[PDB]
């Protein structure tokens, strides 16, 4: 079986809302259409074990996100922001079981935390892929 | 073949020892059972190449890690905690050739770095997953 | 099919240079001969869905890195070095679909933004491994 996916976040001046699924639709491989990236979200076809890596540009503010399945957090990360000139940088990551219809996606956590950044020069990434399947009848 | 696991680390006001492995008992994915959620070790069943990632959060003190095989550095990461009120953080990663019994497991190689950390809305987290098996007779 | 590498940085004096490949020379593993530890560049030849992460240090200068294929960013990652007098980290991570002939490396894209590092005790990864194939006739 096969699943993978990998996008990155646009620009933008808009502060990131904290009440959604971040964004990443600047799609970089998805050859299974099982990433959307209208609504940010992975859907599960496939039973099985998956990883999941967010590598994230962090400026303006600090970043606190979660990676969740169907808004359950998985895992949770964080990375102070200083009052610094230019961008720091936050790496997120897990192991999860997932069965079809599942769901996975990123989101802020921490309302205010919202430093998710991207520009001509920096990038925030999601990926995530199936490492092997684990189909019943 | 198979073997994949992640886990997390538990909150403690114990400033972590650096001198055994640092635990992750709250356990994401095991399977198969090769890792072990109370000695903080991996322990190969299938020879082959394996990827292993740590995503840590960094609080009260520098963190330096080793990712290790049999108690060897397979690489070695730091984060700088400069006097910050908030967390920062750190990952690190390697690919490794294992066979069967070899362990994998994260230390604080220099032992006051010792700023791994959780909270309610923080995590440190180790993952690691069989890439393609090689068995031989 | 196969395919697998994870290589580190040497410690060196001289600060990096940005009109190249930045080397990793410290190979982990190579099974396939599939990554250049002389270039820093990794070849596919089996097409399909690569994962590629970087685990850096940073020290002395700010690091800005692409990760590249075929001269092309797949995305771009980068972390600030605020004056402190130990270092800091940056990961990076993506997916790509690769064809066999196809390149990718890390290499720094604002060419001041050089501070990767390596020492006694810290390293600068990077790995990569086909996720699943995907021959044609």
């Amino acid at each position: 079986a096969r699943s993978a996916f990998s996008a990155k976040r646009s620009e933008s001046r808009v502060p990131p809302p904290s009440d959604a699924p971040l964004p990443f639709d600047r799609v970089l491989v998805n050859e299974q259409g099982h990433y959307d990236a209208v609504t940010g979200k992975f859907t599960c076809q496939v039973p099985g074990v998956y990883y999941f890596a967010v590598h994230a540009t962090v400026y303006r503010a600090s970043l606190q996100f979660d990676l969740v399945k169907n808004g359950e957090s998985i895992a949770s990360f964080f990375q102070f922001f200083g009052g610094w000139p230019k961008p720091a940088s936050l790496s997120g990551g897990a192991m999860v079981r997932l069965e079809p219809e599942d769901q996975v996606w990123v989101q802020v956590g921490v309302g205010d935390y919202i430093g998710i950044y991207a520009s001509i020069k920096t990038d925030s990434t999601f990926s995530g892929f199936l490492v092997y399947s684990d189909w019943h009848s």
